[PDB]
C-alpha cells in the first residue's frame, strides 16, 4: 500500500499540533464500552519517522473497541492499522487521499483530502 506513497517532510507546526493531538487523545477517554477481552485504548508513540509524512490515496477501514458508538476508533490502511481522527470518519470515502506519518506502532493521518489535523 505505501509502494508508491508520495512523502515529504512535517514541518514543526504540523508536528506541534499532530503531538499535541495525540498526547491529548490519550488524555481524553470516556465511555469504557467493555466488549470481552482486550479493548485497551490505541497511541502511536512519535518516532523518526514521525517528520517524514506519507501520501497516499486509500480507503480507511474503521474498527471500533473504545466504544459502540461513532468515537474514537482504529482505523486501517489497506493490510495495516492507521490511526484517523473522529472528524474525518466522515470524511472519508471510497478513495482518500491519506496522509500520515509511522509513528513507533501505526501510522498517525495527520491528513486527509480536504482536512487536516490542525485546520
Amino acid at each position: 500500500a505505501f509502494a508508491d506513497a508520495q512523502t515529504r517532510k512535517l514541518t514543526p507546526e504540523e508536528r506541534s499540533a499532530v503531538e499535541n493531538y495525540l498526547e491529548s487523545l490519550t488524555q481524553v477517554l470516556q465511555v469504557p464500552g467493555p466488549t470481552g477481552a482486550s479493548a485497551a485504548p490505541i497511541s502511536l508513540a512519535l518516532n523518526a519517522e514521525s517528520n517524514n509524512v506519507m501520501m497516499l490515496t486509500h480507503a480507511i477501514t474503521r474498527y471500533g473497541i473504545s466504544t459502540d458508538d461513532p468515537n474514537k476508533w482504529r482505523y486501517y490502511l489497506d493490510s495495516v492499522e492507521v490511526h484517523l481522527p473522529p472528524f474525518w470518519e466522515q470524511y472519508i470515502n471510497d478513495e482518500n487521499t491519506v496522509e500520515l506519518i509511522h509513528t513507533d506502532s501505526l501510522p498517525l493521518v495527520i491528513s486527509l483530502n480536504g482536512h487536516t489535523l490542525q485546520e
